[PDB]
């Protein structure tokens, strides 16, 4: 879903203001006991008919003078009292009859149009909290003392106004006849807050709303803007969060503008509730919010970096004997928009791509992700040092990166970046205008017993944006991926100029699934099929599949799974469910025996003929269960560079067998061999892994070129200045003791 | 204009208060609230009585009823009409009082806004001179404590001031509401915040920490390298904060009139408060503060190793030196301000002038050889004002001599017979390839003031040169403003304050010396007003009679749009600026050189192609040529020989096979220094009747030393190039000097 910028928020507000401004509510204290309507109506009814009858008697003459006086004095006493009562009863009847109807519908609308705006910035309470957790002048201290009073009041009054307008009864009928203590107390609580928000005194709402802006723009003696002060704290960050300086600051800018935007809306709302003269705050609101933008655009922004890096790290051991190739390539029309290294199921690099909109924005609907597995074998070594070619690859303005390739050969990691020309006006990428750069100047990390600190977390901008730079840095034995975003260029065409703005926020998790209708929201479950009225959709805020007794939901997904590959299952579940990936032959995946009070997320992986499997949500034994966000995604297998040996070129001999995964198992007295040819002028590298005990040899027509006993280890050996003579072959054998096993794997000879 | 001190501001306020206090509106014993309340009450009784007398009237005139009864009903109709008449009496009085009041009030608010705008200009200068400080700040607990203690009161006062200004600049409910809030008697009143502001300012606050004291600390925190002295910076602060409350009290007086309350003369209290802040300043803070001031910035520049410059800042007879500014505009430039003195070290605005000296980089900095800097903190005794400063650099050895005359604060006459002279133990900076940090920025007091100290400092570590002076600001504040006597302070100018261009600062419609041609050219009121052109519209001004031949001038203007600026003559252009497009006003700074005959040149402001354009602040000022000490060689004493020619600028060009020579005489007992510059390839030699005393092949700036040499007879220096035809060798800055 798109975040439509500050311009977007601020207009959304202006609209609601208009809607309020054009409500007419036709003279009340709003301290009238509305519960007293029946009491007063009765007293009124009775007094009226008595004064009526007594009145008729006086005006039918025929009455002694002195007496006709006393009866008149008794008519005035009575009339005063009826007048005074009908006062109260008029106020009560107009509050119920004119006022409440016009107000309850106006509050109702405000709550609705405000819910819509609060969603557009929901993302950002979690993306701003990420910062304060990871935070530790007089100019700094000064804007804290200057702002926090105003910040606390505004925030409180905003949240409390929202909370009260959402829980006042909107059915004006509900306020008549049998109104409840609770229904009246919600309306009073609102009118009281209204009275406090609008009271003209030295501690006024308007005063705090003004001083908030004065501090935001630096009209405050020191000339220290809060944007300026916040900016400082972010740039001098000792431990970092996702996004670039620009992003983080623009995030701050959004939160703070949004706050005042709603301050002004709250104020407008409270004025109608109290029936004061209508003020168009829109002009002032816009002037204020516009000034914060210009102060940002002019004084802060040009000092900020558009670099962004992995926020966390992770200690991981890689492979010393693998030569992996990892290729993140967008499709023709698409561009690379960001990454996330994670390690929950296993070390995984997720790569997001999408088609571009004008001015470096992203097309939501056109947006996709791919998972790459075992990146620990790419990034980290285990026992030997790894060389890291370092190059800060940067393309010229108008280029967006569309492909990144990682190559690790003999513990030497390098990368090559490809970028295509993009036009901000149309947002078309030009597939003929390509530029390519790759990684002489390097850094090398020595392997620790414990591991090395590989990158971790989301490598992206705060708002997903195509990129024009990319590079790997090394330290602490720590590897850092960094990219350069187009967020600046995107903010200056769209939102810092008050044009339409279409920003996506960097996703927290997975955004796709092979499961159709993986995110339940409405009643319709689309591809999910129910069976009983035992299975239904529960509206748990965000909706959820529900089962009880034996109620099940199914979705057939065979066409979509490929054989002998690893997938990731993740779901968000509550209660005590049973989840299956079943085939009438076999079960591929099962989760029962899970009990939860509340919604958690569960993350697992799963792996000869996994076609014609359907997926099943039930409940265990006889209990209830909820669940959705059913992610199943392919974990692309790690691919490696070519080598000299070939898997079908191995010759078996005796009690041996070749299992699946390039493994060569010696079951007794047998052995494997493969013919190879070695040249005098070349340096070769033998690497392999063994579980068990055995011997590697390379023999010749005349001589051994290599002989090594081995036991449960990764092996590396170098061969130099060697020339084989006729038939030459490597041979793998175990110890010849029967009913034992020796399993070789990842056997490779590579010419340097 | 002059800034007339705190006493000046505070009286200006008192005046406006008086003007309000003496506005006579409807002098009704009742408030504004009581008039609009009574208006409604009477309007309603009138409304109702009317419809009753209406109904009773209709009953009588429906006849058909007994004569005797029709009488009694009529008598009851008269009583009723009398009562409506007597009520409308009251309601007329109320409506006519309101008809007097709003007119009397709206004109009084209008006037207040006007007289307040005039005062806010007298302190406009110092939001920019105070901003200069916060930029250069970066923490006590004593500081943090007085922030938390004052900001509550500061915020509301500021708010109520600004909001009152915004609401009167647009005239009425919004105003009466603010009025009601400002005047409400409750524990948390405006008056409460106004009082606690003062309590914090003077330290009548239990522990006894004045904010003046705590602010003073922060300013004198030795990290604060901005223009002016500690005194100035603190007194600036003092001005801002007093001024704030001054207007707090004015706003309060205004709001009370608006509400029609009894008139209170806040003037006595306002003055007591502002007086206390002064005494607290004069007694407890001031005597701890320095009157030193230095260049706030630095600049990396390369100078000359081979120039021997003399730079002389000399005030005229009646005048005194008031401050300087080094800048890096068209070139390294030292600007010097002078003026005639008023009593107590104040300055005579109208009598005030500036002079630009060029290439001070050749004075201050070396290029390839070390420079020696004689350092002396020259200081004269009280009553002396500096009237002349001379800089002499000889063979990379910079020195200075200061002259001061006796001044009388009572009259403000300078005594031309009572002079004192002091001049310049040294420090030497080695030349970096990159340059040396020469001083940069305005060397002056916050308020321009004559000076009694001056000196140059050097920082060896940083290769940095610092000019410092000692102001008379203390002595000037104590006679005038810290005593509530008339005060006449000028604020240190931000830029240039003069121009050869007449009416260089457009403000009114009249453009004086500027002549328009079409209604295509007019004055736009862009806040500060601005020349405007469209289509072909042009503005011109003759300036030939101002320009001198073969000299460098500085042009600077503040322009918007895409205009065209010319220093034209029929058939020749001396200076042009087209191809400049701007969204907003910038300032542009260039130099130019008048021609061989730059008379009969006039200035032109147009627009380029066919666009619009704005501009003013048209500065054109002479860049005094750098002058050097005497040397042994003379420009007319050069003898030419062959394919050579002497160009303008002391250059000697060898065009082919020729050469230059000049006869000189060298003595055994003396050390000589040969220096020169060459573009090209060549040979310098000094020959004799018997001997070469010097021979050097040379694209280079060169220094050579000659010792223990006695020219036998008829010895001359000779400059020659390579003898290859259709090539050039250009010598320049050729000098021999006896040490």
């Amino acid at each position: 879903d798109y975040f439509n910028g500050i311009y977007g928020f601020a207009t959304g507000i202006k609209d609601i203001m208009g809607m309020i401004f054009k409500t007419d509510t036709g003279n009340l204290t709003l301290d009238e006991i509305l519960k007293n309507q029946n009491l007063l109506n009765d007293i009124s009814g009775k007094l009226d008919g008595i004064n009526g009858d007594l009145g008729d008697l006086i005006a039918q003459g025929n009455l002694n003078s002195e007496l006709a006086k006393e009866l008149l004095k008794i008519s005035n006493e009575q009339n005063q009292m009826l007048n005074h009562v009908n006062a109260q009863l008029n106020a009560i009847n107009s509050t119920l009859n004119i006022y409440l109807p016009k107000i309850t519908s106006m509050l109702n609308e405000v709550m609705k149009q405000n819910h819509v705006l609060s969603l557009q910035i929901e993302f950002l309470s979690k993306q701003l909290q990420e910062i304060s957790d990871k935070l530790d002048n007089v100019l700094i201290n000064s804007t804290l003392t200057e702002i926090t009073p105003a910040y606390q009041r505004i925030k409180y009054v905003n949240e409390k106004f929202d909370e009260l307008t959402s829980t006042v009864e909107k059915n004006p009928k509900s306020y008549q006849d049998n109104v409840t203590k609770e229904v009246i107390e919600n309306l009073n609580e609102l009118t009281e807050l209204a009275k406090s928000v609008t009271k003209n005194d030295m501690d006024s709402f308007e005063f705090y709303l003004q001083t908030f802006h004065d501090v935001m723009t630096g009209n405050n003696l020191f000339g220290r803007s809060a944007l300026k002060t916040a900016s400082e704290l972010i740039t001098k960050e000792n431990v970092t969060t996702r996004g670039s300086e620009i992003g983080k600051v623009y995030n701050f800018l959004i939160v703070l503008t949004s706050l005042q935007a709603k301050a002004f809306l709250t104020l407008t709302a409270c004025r109608k509730l109290l029936g004061l003269t209508d003020i168009d705050y829109t002009q002032i609101m816009n002037h204020h919010i516009d000034g914060q933008k210009r102060e940002f655009r002019i004084n802060i922004l040009p000092t900020l970096s558009n670099n962004f890096s992995n926020p966390s790290y992770s200690k991981n051991r890689g492979s010393d004997i693998d030569d992996p190739i990892v290729v993140l390539e967008a499709a023709p029309g698409y561009a690379l928009i960001g990454f996330e290294i994670l390690n929950d199921p296993l070390p995984i690099l997720k790569g997001y791509q999408a088609r571009l909109k004008p001015n470096y924005q992203v097309d939501r609907e056109s947006m996709s992700e791919t998972i790459y597995g075992d990146i620990h074998k790419l990034f980290c070594p285990k026992q030997l040092e790894q060389k890291y070619y370092i190059k800060d690859i940067e393309f010229p303005e108008g280029y967006v990166i569309t492909k990144i390739v990682f190559e690790k050969r003999l513990n030497q990691l390098g990368y090559e970046v490809t970028a295509n020309f993009y036009d901000p006006s149309t947002g078309s990428i030009d597939l003929n205008k390509v530029k390519v750069e790759s990684s002489d100047e390097y850094s090398i990390i020595k392997a620790e017993t414990d591991g090395i600190y590989m990158p971790l977390g989301v490598v992206s901008e705060t708002f997903l944006t195509p990129i024009y730079g990319f590079g790997l840095t090394v330290d602490n034995a720590a590897i850092t991926l960094t990219g350069k975003s187009y967020l600046r260029e995107s903010l200056l065409e769209t939102d810092l100029l008050n044009n339409e703005t279409y920003l996506i926020a960097s996703p927290d998790g997975y955004i796709s699934s092979i499961v159709e209708n993986w995110n339940i929201t409405s009643d319709n479950t689309g591809s999910w099929r129910a069976n009983n009225n035992n299975a239904f959709v529960d509206k748990a805020g965000s909706s959820s599949l529900y089962t009880h007794k034996d109620g099940e939901f199914s979705q057939f997904i065979g066409n979509k799974l490929k054989p002998k590959t690893n997938y990731v299952i993740q779901y968000v579940i509550k209660g005590r469910p049973a989840i299956y990936l079943k085939n009438n032959k076999d079960t591929l995946f099962e989760d029962t025996k899970n009990n939860f009070s509340d919604f958690q997320t569960v993350t697992k992986k799963f792996n000869v003929n996994p076609s014609e499997i359907y997926f099943l949500f039930k409940n265990q034994s006889e209990y209830e269960a909820w669940g959705n966000n059913f992610i199943i995604l392919e974990i692309k297998s790690l691919e490696f560079l070519p080598q000299m040996l070939k898997p079908e070129d191995w010759i078996p001999s005796g009690n041996v067998q070749m299992k699946d995964g390039g493994r060569l198992e010696i079951l007794g007295d047998g052995y494997f061999k493969q013919f190879i040819k070695l040249e005098n002028d070349s340096t070769y590298h033998l690497r392999l892994s063994v579980k068990g005990t055995g011997r590697v040899s390379i023999i010749d027509e005349s001589k051994y070129l290599l002989f090594v006993n081995v036991k449960d280890e990764d092996l590396t050996r170098v061969i130099k200045n060697t020339s084989s003579k006729g038939e030459c072959f490597i041979a793998l054998e175990g110890t010849y003791v029967e009913n034992s096993s020796t399993i070789f794997s990842n056997v490779s000879i590579v010419k340097e």
